[PDB]
């Protein structure tokens, strides 16, 4: 039949808040996708540190290594 | 004589259900494949978090980074 | 001289029972390899979740990412 | 629409201060960005270890392996 | 002026018995080095798990995933 | 304006003494680098084990593979 892409899904979600779960971090990452590439490397922009809805730190501009991504969900 | 692929058997799980182990999660995930590509990397839909058949938290859709994956198993 | 590469190896114990042992995963997975590839992702059949010889879950068909294999063992 | 891809936003940061977090290391890197490649490999001169505001070792010149880098974040 | 590959030297090591640690492993694995290719995938017989010079188990033949291979050591 | 690339920086350390800390490994090697390719696999010899100045253990030639290096310091 069909199907819809990882990165065409992730693609989608620019301009968007996400939220991220990196292998080498204990707490999620929270922003907006301003881009993202192949390799699922992410830059978010007004980014913060959370753990489920709470805040724990502010970032802002932040680059996440695609190989270290390990879930990316819409907000 | 003959065998079949990984990737082969991965893509016959579209549309389908799948629990999947991450390398950085301790909980797997349970959802429906809505898409996957050569690197495996993973778009799961209605997705759940479970630790066996215990259901723990709500994700709805998400991307899985494949070379976090550590297995995959048809629901 | 001469050498085997080790994707001949791999290759060669299709059809017949192996021990994996993952990155992700602290049990070894026992089963028989239906299918390999070049990144060493591997499919398993009537797999199951070992600590040795001891059996501890019944898991049929799963897919391995090569990422994630640290060593096979033919069994 | 537009976005900015993240080996462009890495790229913008040489010559300046940048805090990275890697995935084998507990305390971040804090040093100026001399050089990156596209596998976001990083050149950094002038660092130290640091655990948030706190210096806790000077390096001066090191190489960080892409593949382990977990954040980057502009000082 | 000029230096020794890293393949160079592997390829250099077949043959004759290695010492092996690996990210997903916490004893040392020691064999005769049989095969091995350009992404240190290694194919080991005669292979023994061991905690330095102390034997702890048995394995025979075994092939070790390159990318989590962390370090080779001639014995 | 101009920056120095990592594999550049990586390449110039050749013939001296580095420090290298790896994924895998609690206590950081410190050797000679003899050999390094365009993944950053290394090639020491003379090499050691060692935790900050002090000597845990003689090593003498080792290959450390790139995927897993974290950082990398000239001594």
């Amino acid at each position: 039949g069909a199907m819809v892409l990882p990165n065409q899904m992730v693609k989608s979600m620019v301009g968007k808040i996400i939220r991220v779960e990196m292998k080498g971090e204990e707490n999620q990452l929270v922003g907006k996708l301003e881009g993202v590439d192949d390799y699922m490397n992410l830059y978010l922009t007004n980014a913060m540190e959370c753990k489920g809805e709470e805040k724990v730190r502010s970032l802002g501009e932040i680059v996440l290594r695609g190989n270290n991504v390990v879930l990316i969900q819409p907000q």
